[PDB]
DNA sequence: ACCACCGGTGG
DNA sequence: CACCGGTGGT
């Protein structure tokens, strides 16, 4: 209850104060100071973009050394003095899953997905106006995006399997069911591994996720009682253009793992090239979480906090638009740079780590790659979702038999 | 409103 | 190659 700015949201969760997520926060982890660093980050509404307008990182908050473990972004509300006064935007746990596992994910997703993987075609792959580049214009080696496990459906309201006798979720091109089994091995044991860290760290989206577990069955990933998860997408150097996940059900989350290149698995020293995670709607803050100027103009000539880097680089423009050959025209970051309060706070995530975030309700996006190939990506996210009215036995298959009955 | 969307099956 | 039809967002 509230009688006291951005979406509102508890479920990350939330607090009175910064300091009471950092005990919230300290408790769900279990280890206290050092290994937990809180960003406040500001709402402030104004989309950060290229004049394109593709996704632009403004500021970079980095792992600022190996002593820091989670990172947590927090909104405080304008006005606000109540028991959620700050809320969790995102949290991400740099080290996430175990590097030898990451490494192996790397090798076999992307050799798997460049040879037997199968297209996903999605909105935010283009701009507004259809006519970017920003995957690469190469077929063969352009930036993708993979959608296996369950997905929702407007043409059943339900799960797209409502037909099927006995689905794919893991389909790969053409026929080969040894290719899939590994494929979908895989990600069955990431899903697994997942979970307790899902319920770990955001608990109560969590427990949202896991409420029609055994309801429908046949529509969770994962091998073992408490299964949040129902689809994965595989994105291999893939821009995802600023946008939300509107299908994702309610008060829920998303976990993206995050497989990078070779050159860019150790800390510090820079790989270029690197993927960033962007909330375009956010500036970051005047002051570090305890309070203090000082300490945030620290982070901000160390590194911990990068600020960017006003640009004018080359690209193409598409002469026909996709509509479901090309000019070279110069992009420009100029105008989102000029205005303060234009946002683009952005975390680049590590191999291995783990990011949380409430995708269905924050606008989001990720930074084009210089030279984006899916044969060799820089960066794989790797992101675990439930979409909404996946709460039915068998794919939602009884609802369509019998919807169709009466006809 | 109203355009445009992380597919599948039978034929 | 053609039916099935939910709903946020500028
Ligand atoms: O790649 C990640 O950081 C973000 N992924 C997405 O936003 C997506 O595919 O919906
Ligand atoms: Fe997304
Ligand atoms: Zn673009
Ligand atoms: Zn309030
Ligand atoms: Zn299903």
């Amino acid at each position: 209850s509230c009688r006291c700015e951005g979406p509102f949201y508890t479920h990350l969760g939330a607090g009175p104060n910064v300091a009471a997520i950092r005990e919230i926060m300290e408790e769900r982890f279990g280890q206290k100071g050092k290994a937990i660093r809180i960003e406040r980050v500001i709402y402030t509404g104004k989309e950060g973009k290229s004049s394109q307008g593709c996704p632009i990182a403004k500021w970079v908050v980095r792992r600022s050394s190996s002593e820091e473990k989670l990172l947590c972004l927090v909104r405080e509300r304008a006005g606000h003095t109540c028991e959620a006064a700050v809320i969790v935007i995102l949290i991400l746990v740099w080290e996430g899953i175990p590097l030898s596992l990451a490494d192996k994910l790397y090798s076999e997703l992307t050799e798997t997905l460049r040879k037997y993987g199968t297209l996903t075609n999605r909105r935010c792959a283009l701009n507004e106006e259809r006519t970017c580049a920003c995957q690469g214009l190469d077929p063969e080696t352009c930036g993708a995006s993979f959608s296996f496990g369950c997905s929702w459906s407007m043409y059943y309201n339900g799960c797209k399997f409502a037909r099927s006798k006995i689905p794919r979720k893991f389909k790969l091109l053409g026929d080969d069911p040894k290719e899939e089994e590994k494929l979908e091995s895989h990600l069955q044991n990431l899903s697994t591994l997942m979970a307790p860290t899902y319920k770990k760290l955001a608990p109560d989206a969590y427990n949202n996720q896991i409420e029609y577990e055994h309801r429908a069955p046949e529509c969770r990933l994962g091998l073992k009682e408490g299964r949040p998860f129902s689809g994965v997408t595989a994105c291999l150097d893939f821009c995802a253009h600023a946008h939300r996940d509107l299908h994702n059900m309610q008060n829920g989350s998303t976990l993206v793992c995050t497989l990078t290149r070779e050159d860019n698995r150790e800390f510090g020293g820079k790989p270029e090239d690197e993927q960033l995670h962007v909330l375009p709607l956010y500036k970051v803050s005047d002051v570090d979480e305890f309070g203090s100027v000082e300490a945030q103009e620290e982070k901000k000539r160390s590194g911990a906090i990068q600020v960017l880097s006003s640009f004018r680089r080359k690209v193409r423009m598409l002469a026909e638009p996709v509509k479901t050959g090309s000019d070279e025209v110069w992009s420009d970051s100029e105008q989102s740079f000029l205005d303060p309060d234009i946002g683009g706070v952005a975390v680049a995530p590590t191999h291995g780590s783990i990011l949380i975030e409430c995708a269905k309700r924050e606008l989001h996006a990720t930074t084009p790659l210089k030279n984006p190939n899916r044969n060799h990506p820089t960066r794989i996210s790797l992101v675990f979702y439930q979409h909404k009215s996946m709460n039915e036995p068998k794919h939602g298959l009884a609802l369509w038999e019998a919807k169709m009955a009466e006809k």
